[PDB]
């Protein structure tokens, strides 16, 4: 420990300078950002990000549930049938077309979590959540009020105020107030916690006045297994899609909404969503940009890497060790009267939708050049 | 301690980089869409290239240079600057007096004899025109619209160099033109009887120049030629390399006794179908017909407005102004052309000339000319290149 | 001092007049040299059109306007958000564990280096230090260039950490006929790398055309492993202005595929350029040996052996081999900022075992070392590719005489 | 007195401007010569840096008056000669090809005029071309001379020309046929251009080439100021340009007042008191050591032999002259007259003893073909003298 003390003593001046230099850099960054806070893609209230939590592709997932684990063979069989079959036959896993009716048989139930995705015997397949990149998920079948608790470990890239995040515990609960017509919800929980979850009650037909909402309760843990007390951490809520008949939203959250200037996403009645315009197709219902890639400038905003992904994103500023938010998709008719809605020629706002959603909660704030806090102030070493 | 100063500079450059980065996809799409539009326009024009008013070889115009009323003129000379008071005095006397007394500045009637006195010389350029106490006067350049010019008195081989700045509307290959430097030289081969030339150089460079050796009487076997040498500059002060820019040479008047022409030019003559203007022996002019009066010497149309259809072709605005125009396709940063007016007898024998009964082709003419060199191509439906291909921005490096 | 400054501007103007007259006199020769090269290139490409489906030829004939293959005297400056490694620490690591056997034989075997011995606090340098077969190791060989002298700067990086190399003292390299004076190249450890450890050693060669050695190897092979390095680069002219690539050909050579291991390029700016007959193709946005191995003649469909032996065409994997195109492709790139990720991955990460070539006696699931040597340069491995060495000259502009 | 007071007041007002103009030009010239010293052994530079105080480049509007002890030729006779024999094919294409004019058709008694008459591409031949002008207008007076006979040209109506800032108002030039000329015929046609800077076309050509031939014209000239006083040259630079050397033919200057001034890299040098292409031909790139082709083609630097070509110095030199009365003999001679065939450049397929036409176009003017030679255009003004 004398040898370790001598090592920490030798390293201390370098660590202290690294901390002071980053603090100087952050203060300069925030001073410049104050001048651009009402320009497109900038936080309206400049802030650093002390939650460095962007990607964990090599994470390990352990899952408990009071619903049913689904066999990988059952998930495969369901993808191969009904509404997702056409894409499956083209080596594409189309999660938003999966008809969950083929996951509801007694023989589909596993005794423990099993992984599925475009790896192993499906290495080289594509998915709708990844393109070509590898994604893996564990699957559960839940009723209203049932949950799965995910424990993520083998984290490699993530820090909170310069403290390594070693474990994340996240409980996903089906909100009983969800309006989906079916009996069950499939949760596909990605092994990379930054990719979040695919939640579906889809039975192969669209539903009017429908919704699916998942409550999220999470605690982050340090290398000693102690909960990390967030201190104005920025939680990114990206990809909040609004079509003429469908709204994705966050609600019932433990913190304060943070606006990105120029974003479609705002806060109204304690809900975070595209409050005033659609965000699906440029020139439809007030949308500035098309969510999918086409010939139009700024098209394809709805991607992890798109420079204008902020168009469909906001953030929530959170403190404390235990945080929560409910995320889901709902028919527009559940949120507001038809008289209050954008009218798109040829599109009926009362059209049914699929009761499914892909969402994620992570530190990847979609505002431009938000400065990261990566260095903690070092503590003087104590001689034994 | 100045790590803070370099961080502030870097953060400002990062914000500028982020702006250019955000704008790049919009600029790229705008460029690609215009390129698609131009290629479609040129495909259609191929079908009409031998119809009146069309370029015989379809071309876009990448020189957008037709209106600079707010340009600033700075002038140097190895001749003499003329006092605005001297130019006013000259307009008020002799052959231009009758028009002056009617509140008209008639540049082609100005007798330059009254600009040749020692006390007419200014130490620097002075502006004159229909502005200030002559606001609401007319001139022969732009009717009622305001025009201003700086004046010099030059001998053969003497020059004035005009620097035009405060340009607002002009682009070359989608690059903004910030400065034009243009040298005007009196060609010593000019045959005018006098020793002196007045140049009136308009503050709007697109209006060009009025050049005169006129001393109140017409001259046989006369000419006045001005050499023009020009370089266009971008916002960084770098010369702009023309790339098949179309330089418009309009208003090349041919009367029974007089030919206006361009010669000694960089680049290649571009024919407008149906135009009186062609190229012969390295000269651009009305090669086969006059263009003054309908039915006289093969002219289709009357150059001045009257009761006849198509009359008044010789105006910036006339739909058939192409009748007296051509163009020169030019490349490179340094271009040149000589423009002037010459007695017909200097160009060809009387035996070769159009016959207008009752008009004498040997009649003397005034040794003066109004000409301009600009991007205002007089051919119809010529598509403009307004967008340059954008370059992705390069990210600055954190100190 | 009116007169005194008029005299200073006159001296400057008279000097520029002399220079203008020189550039004016030289312009016709430069223009003819450019036109003659353009004529030669167009004739060369017309002939190449007849051979585009023959071994070693580009399938889409192209000239190479990126002349970038020879920079042994380049100077390297390095920044990092990881750790610089002491030359003494790199030497100590080579002397221990899996590279010791070769070290004791005066060979620096980069692909045997156990990076465990670079991970100690006392291994960290405050600035870049060079190591290699020079100075007291002038007589030594390395796996990069045999007996020829090679030098590298070393960093220790975690996932997402980077080193930025600035290469200067460039002598032989041109882009579109413009001399390249500086290259700025950022190397980032891709967090999607699947190696078991936390750390990567980058050995960045002083000659930028030699590229980088990247290793997460800790002395044991790894199943389902990978190491990927993101490469972001801008080239600069003599005035320090970025050079806009214009369909430059970036060579990606030595993309080795063994029964259990695939080297590949992915996440690239630009478009893949196929060499006819090459093992290298494009699938799912990745450039690699898509359909055969390329290690040993007759193993998993390989035409040729990558190392020299008794077999005809053996030793394809060398800078100089006439059939080095067998393991190469290219990327056609434009603009001032270009990028590509290069790395090595277990075959099981790319495709199911059922889709893989079968080599009797070899297990395709065998672990591999998470390390790679790669380079990105203009040394296109296709045959008879004509070079663009002349830029179109611009006529000089005459300076203006100053006044008083 | 009278209104000399008004003129004195004018000169008084102008004097500070003229003095500043002089001082500023002198500063500019000194700076130019300092820079030229650094480049004097580079292509196109005078080997001894010098300013040019003879500004004498073009006089297109000059008036010509001519005396002769030979014969004036009718313009109608010159026209008839161009329309016949070796120049007819070009004449019928509206081209006056001076070097193809067969002077045999100028030798008839009825061809003689009582005074000088002008001919050229003007009047009824406006828009014709000539070999001395291309399309530009040129006019000449014509005489028919024997050996030792002369014509004296007086040029007035000069518009552009100065000597040390003093306007040149008159030039008097005597052209004499050198009796040592070796041409086979009896007569020489001189076409004397109205623009004195264009010089003369001298021809003894009778429609066939001649071996061991020559034609030389002696030139004696005085320049005059506005008061009709001779101008004393002070190291004026006389340009001798377009000294063509083909495999069988040498154009040269000799018997000159003043000193030869070399242009670095020029084919033109001085040997045995003669100025010519001493060591190489200058006709075609790669023939007999020529660096460049005299006519325009695909080769860089081709077309050197033009008034405006940037490398026209390749066929030029200069003569530095002083005093009011200067002279030089210019002409064309068979190569065999200058040196033994064993000393000549060898051009495969070309015979160096081939006959040539005994004709030449030459000019003597101030248009020095070296680069960046600064001009003296301003004289130091004299304070005006107040009358009575």
């Amino acid at each position: 420990d004398l040898a370790k003390y001598q090592k920490d003593l030798a390293d201390y001046p370098v660590k202290l300078k690294a901390y002071e230099d980053e603090q100087t850099s952050i203060k300069a960054a925030l001073a410049e950002l104050e001048k651009h806070k009402n320009e497109d893609g900038n936080l309206t209230e400049p802030s650093a990000q002390n939650l460095v939590y962007d990607l964990e592709p090599n994470a390990n997932l352990s899952l408990t549930t009071d619903g049913k684990f689904l066999k990988a063979s059952a998930v495969d069989d369901a993808f191969s049938k009904s509404t997702s079959k056409a894409k499956y036959d083209q080596k594409i896993l189309q999660l938003d077309d999966l008809d969950i009716t083929n996951l509801e048989q007694s023989n589909d139930v596993a005794s423990s979590m099993e992984l599925y995705g475009n790896f192993g015997d499906k290495a080289g397949w594509s998915t709708t959540v990844s393109n070509n990149s590898q994604v893996k998920w564990g699957s559960v079948l839940l009723e209203r009020g049932q949950s799965a608790t995910a424990t993520y470990t083998n984290l490699q890239n993530s820090y909170c105020n310069g403290k390594k995040i070693s474990k994340i515990v996240y409980k996903y609960t089906v909100d009983p107030k969800s309006k989906f017509q079916g009996q069950k919800v499939w949760l596909g929980i990605f092994t990379d916690p930054t990719l979040g979850v695919f939640a579906s009650a889809y039975t192969g037909q669209v539903e009017k006045n429908t919704s699916i909402f998942i409550k999220n309760e999470f605690t982050f843990y340090d290398e000693d297994g102690k909960p990390i007390n967030f201190d104005n951490a920025l939680l990114s809520v990206a990809s909040l899609n609004r079509e003429h008949n469908s709204i994705e939203m966050a609600k019932d959250y433990s913190g304060k909404f943070v606006k990105i200037s120029g974003s479609s996403i705002g806060e109204k009645n304690g809900m975070i969503y595209a409050t005033d315009t659609l965000n699906f197709k440029q020139g439809e219902g007030g949308s500035r940009w098309t969510m999918y890639k086409n010939s139009q400038a700024g098209s394809g905003w709805d991607s992890s890497d798109a420079p204008n992904s902020w168009y469909g994103a906001g953030a929530i500023k959170m403190s404390g060790p235990n945080n929560y938010v409910t995320v889901g998709a709902t028919s527009a008719t559940n949120v507001m009267p038809v008289s209050d809605m954008p009218v798109v020629p040829g599109k009926d706002n009362t059209d049914g939708k699929k009761p499914n959603i892909w969402y994620s909660l992570n530190g990847k704030i979609r505002a431009v050049n938000v400065p990261k806090v990566t260095k903690e102030k070092p503590t003087p070493p104590v001689k034994p």
